[PDB]
């Protein structure tokens, strides 16, 4: 009754257990554990840097970003752009990943702006960090903030950056993030900014 | 319909709206493969083959002992093979891999293990060929890992696989031959051991 919005996309996902195969459109997905993310985080950090393996889980997430929004493109032609970008908060959703929640959208393709304020609720990559770190002194939701940039980015024909404000790995009661075009800030490693912000804005 | 698999399919459920997932106590994501080729194609140049496919096996291992201790008192009014396939379903229901039987007999109390299955539309040897192309031995480390780490927990002893065949190789499927660790002719913490072990093909 009540995924309403989310329905189109969901009418995507097509589990298959009987072959081993779980799909969105055309591309492949895993049913993970989120524990075993928290392993594989602390195993790389372990291998690499802080800064090594905050990259990697930007960059992934960048990458799953720019597909969704593949896939979610050719979707709401009806709509308009607010309510088809929401695909991405939703898939997000979908995905078990984190609950994105609007404070504020502003956004158009041809005039070449953008302003996004969302809560992240219930992120898992905050609670997964806490169990191996405990308390962080940065923000820890990487991959979630890697799939935003990415999506956003795909949908604006521009590169769209967010800032995490707020983080419960930081003790915050949500998380919470800013995205505004890399510009309104004062080759496409677009991994390295995202570091860059959060250290040149103390 | 597919009656099999229902005390498995039941234990989840999707919460899109406050962005959970869930097996039981646990949570879950829906993931792309692209952040396993991505980890793949960045380790696989950071550090050896022998690294990076460790690496893989080693995670492969703690998610199929994770499903080894959820579905652990599941399946009480079975025998030990119908308890056991558990994993097996597990990893296509997590949509990883299709496991067919082609032979298993198990038995905790005697110390006994042997499995040969296919694998079939694996999505580890599917991320290998859009990455490095055919490989000169078989490539899917994280399901092997999986193989080990279930199956080792289950059998409370050590639990060692062998992918025999790999799409990975041009094979039309992969297969995989798993026995105790002693019933192989060649010769915590062991968790480590153990990566260590399936990891000499
Ligand atoms: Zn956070
Ligand atoms: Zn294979």
């Amino acid at each position: 009754e009540q995924n309403k919005d989310i329905q189109d996309l969901l009418d995507k996902i097509v589990f298959d257990a009987q072959h081993g195969q779980i799909w969105f459109d055309e591309n492949r997905m895993l049913l993970m554990h989120t524990s075993i993310l928290g392993f594989l985080r602390k195993d790389l950090y372990q291998m690499l840097g802080l800064e090594r393996t905050k990259r990697f889980f930007i960059r992934c997430g960048y990458q799953a970003g720019m597909r969704d929004a593949e896939v979610t493109s050719k979707l709401r032609p009806n709509l308009n752009e607010a309510e088809a970008f929401m695909a991405g908060p939703q898939m997000h959703g979908i995905r078990g990943m984190v609950q994105v929640e609007v404070n504020e959208l502003h956004l158009s393709h041809d005039l070449k702006q953008f302003y996004a304020d969302f809560n992240w609720l219930n992120s898992f990559e905050a609670e997964v960090h806490l169990s191996e770190f405990g308390a962080s002194d940065q923000p820890a939701c990487w991959m979630l903030l890697g799939y935003a940039c990415g999506y956003s980015s795909f949908v604006m024909g521009q590169t769209i950056i967010y800032q995490e404000t707020h983080c419960v790995a930081q003790g915050d009661e949500h998380c919470r993030i800013i995205g505004k075009p890399l510009s309104e800030w004062e080759p496409d490693a677009v991994s390295d900014e995202i570091i860059a912000l959060q250290a040149e804005l103390n």
